[PDB]
């Protein structure tokens, strides 16, 4: 059960806690003490927080304003707070070099660098399969597979990066990240990308 808070009033998060059994950190939604030993401790980085040297970056979570007290998360020296702050690289929507409409990056990025949140509704494959066969009011829809269980629907609540085209050889990928207790989708560069290049995702399975 993904994102299930534990709730065992007056009891600690021991080997009887579902979070501990399933081997996941206790999160913001869990009813346990803020001092719970099964919670994520955050980081004490000096800045950046964009390499495996950062505990938060490594655990696929953004830094936490009330836990990451040195890196800049509580203040833009921390580069692991972008989804929270609504920060992103500059992107251009333009006619694709391939065909139709495309997204072109306007800032250079390095391999594994954050580009933008991919906004939308995270839904199950079941809910996606429904929307797919059922009569819909929206004409032009935007959806891709995160993995084999979940899809992002960017039709109603998407942002500009939803216009990025499909490729089985993509230059970008998606991370499902823990962001202040919620799962949010980050788009990262799969390789170094120069300014003016078109961005591509693998729609089959974007979570690389
Ligand atoms: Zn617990
Ligand atoms: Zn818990
Ligand atoms: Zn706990
Ligand atoms: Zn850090
Ligand atoms: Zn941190
Ligand atoms: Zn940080």
């Amino acid at each position: 059960g993904s994102l299930q808070p534990c709730d065992h009033p007056r009891q600690p998060c021991d080997s009887s806690c579902p979070c501990v059994i399933a081997q996941n950190f206790c999160e913001k939604f869990c009813q346990c003490s803020s001092e719970c030993q099964n919670r994520f401790p955050g980081c004490r980085c000096k800045a950046q927080c964009n390499t495996k040297q950062c505990p938060c970056y490594l655990a696929v979570r953004e830094c936490d304003p009330d836990l990451c007290l040195t890196c800049g998360a509580a203040d833009v020296s921390c580069k692991n707070c972008s989804i929270q702050r609504g920060s992103k690289k500059h992107l251009l929507l333009a006619p694709s070099d391939v065909a139709g409409w495309g997204i072109f990056i306007k800032d250079p990025v390095q391999k594994n660098e954050f580009i933008s949140e991919y906004c939308g509704e995270i839904i199950s494959q079941d809910e996606a399969d429904r929307r797919g066969k059922v009569y819909d009011k929206y004409m032009c829809s935007f959806l891709f597979n995160l993995n084999n269980d979940f899809v992002v629907d960017a039709t109603r609540k998407g942002n500009k990066i939803r216009f990025a085209n499909h490729s089985v050889n993509p230059n970008c990928y998606a991370k499902v990240m823990m962001v202040n207790g919620d799962h949010r989708i980050g788009i990262f560069a799969k390789r170094a990308i120069q300014t003016g290049e078109e961005l591509f995702f693998d729609y089959r399975y974007s979570q690389a």
